[PDB]
């Protein structure tokens, strides 16, 4: 599984 | 922001 | 499954 | 924002 | 699936 | 804005 | 801005 | 899967 993103 | 998670 | 989007 | 989730 | 757009 | 989502 | 996510 | 865009 994975989690990605911008903040 | 933008996010994507999957599992 | 997945969840994605903008905030 | 925009969102899409699926499972 | 997908989500796209402008904001 | 403009949006399109599909699943 | 513009965004596209898919999974 | 992927997420892309501008901010």
């Amino acid at each position: 599984g994975y989690m990605l993103g911008s903040a």
